[PDB]
């Protein structure tokens, strides 16, 4: 006998415990426990936020986008911030068009521009331009909103590097260790290739997509990773919200 | 002499240039025009240079790094980071006396009937702070920086730094004056001018200018808008805009080197 689908509602609502592993003999004892867990849950909520007030901390999504990107700058990375709006002719190079599935879960502003579903657009802009400057490899990356109907809106961190790579799958393999690991998430999974952990993906990235520079990047959703990490109970919880503030319910 | 470049000259100069072109003066147009192409080179060169050596010293962006600045500062006084989310509702503005007849309602970026992009981050952050207050009895102090949105120093995306107080210890307006020097001496700005000007939200704000420009507008309360949001008490408030902020400390000639782009970065043009 498990918790009902009900109850995990109710439980995940101030709760951060792993409620559907749990099984009982009996409806009594079923109500009997599903009882002290809601008022555990709702009593450890309310401390937490009473700390988090009482001695502020920078926010946990925050916290997480500085970590990974002190570790990309030391890896020779540059920052880089571009507009979350994007043009509908930007969405077609990357062959998002009325055809892919994607394309229906754009958020429109007007006939010719869109909220950004991701960050590769606009950072394939930005890198091909500072290879014109220098003879070298360009490394960047940005860490931003993303948007896309369905998270509506969620945190990519995407990286890229254009220019001469030996072995592109074995260094994108090693930027990605960087990121995983300035996360707080050495232990994962590979499987061009996308990154899981228990078989939740966090990470897609490629090497390789008319004359073109060798090319690789890795996308990752900062929300899920620090979801996984702080062993929150859904993925509304750690970062922009108002009803959630660092894995805790205020209302 | 009386001979200034013109408007199509400084637009040209500041493309790629930083300098204070908009104070020259010349005694004739062929003098201005010979200046003209002397410091337009001048201005490539360095922005070259700027380039290249962003390339051999990889770093964090100056945005980013100046949002992290102002944040620790905070965090330090007991300030509360929050997040939220870029969509508001129609409600929600409505809340702010964002309606229909008012001019700032004409500049929102509505998603769909019921949803828009925020224009400023006092209607999220007002819900944030009265559910917090449900969790004590002593001073809710938060702040957010994020993306808001406007259509139009101004940029369509720009990035506020929003703080408030619910129920702080003291005078409300001796307090928010104490948060903005917090803030400005933590941008590498301790030079500002305090100025009341007219709001059609808030009625009267505090703005801190830099030579007369805009940076921030604050304000206490008012009752108003306070009781709009269930608050009954004395809060305060302040919006930055970090852009403008980092364009007067870096003298960059134009708000948008400093900020997101994909023409800019820290300050120089990469196209
Ligand atoms: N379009 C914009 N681009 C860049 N920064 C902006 C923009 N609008 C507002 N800001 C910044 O946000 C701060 C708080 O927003 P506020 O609502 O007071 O702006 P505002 O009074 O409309 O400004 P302005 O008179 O300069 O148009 C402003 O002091 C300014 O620093
Ligand atoms: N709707 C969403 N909500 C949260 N994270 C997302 C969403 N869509 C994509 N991501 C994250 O972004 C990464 C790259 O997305 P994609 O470009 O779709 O492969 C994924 O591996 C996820 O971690
Ligand atoms: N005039 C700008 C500046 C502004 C001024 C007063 C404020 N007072 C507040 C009170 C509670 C919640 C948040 C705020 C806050 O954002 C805030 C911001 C704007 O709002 O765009
Ligand atoms: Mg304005
Ligand atoms: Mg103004
Ligand atoms: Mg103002």
């Amino acid at each position: 006998v498990k918790y009902t689908d009900a109850q995990i509602q109710r439980l995940r609502e101030y709760g951060n415990g792993t409620y559907e592993q749990k099984v009982f003999e009996d409806l009594a004892s079923r109500d009997a426990a599903f009882s002290k867990e809601m008022s555990v849950a709702s009593t450890d909520n309310e401390k937490k936020i009473k700390g988090m007030i009482a001695n502020p901390s920078r926010h946990g999504l925050t916290q997480l986008m500085n970590d990974i990107a002190d570790a990309l700058v030391a890896e020779g990375f540059i920052e880089v911030r571009t507009p979350i709006f994007i043009s509908k002719d930007a969405l077609a190079r990357m062959t998002i068009t009325e055809d892919k599935p994607l394309f229906k879960q754009v958020f429109w502003i007007d006939e010719k521009r869109a909220l950004r579903p991701m960050l590769a657009p606009n950072l394939y802009s930005v890198m091909r331009d500072l290879r014109d400057h220098t003879d070298g490899p360009v490394k960047i990356f940005e860490m931003g909103s993303c948007f896309r109907k369905e998270l509506e809106e969620f945190t990519m961190l995407s990286l890229c590097d254009m220019g001469p790579r030996g072995d592109a799958t074995e260094v994108l393999k090693n930027y990605i260790s960087v990121v995983m690991k300035a996360a707080g998430l050495p232990d994962y999974d590979l499987v061009t290739i996308d990154v899981e952990i228990n078989g939740q993906e966090v990470c897609s990235a490629a090497v390789g997509p008319d004359v073109h520079e060798p090319t690789s990047g890795a996308g990752f959703g900062l929300e899920r990773l620090l979801t996984i990490r702080e062993k929150y109970s859904t993925v509304k919880k750690g970062g922009a919200s108002i009803s959630y503030l660092n894995g805790a319910k205020i209302n």
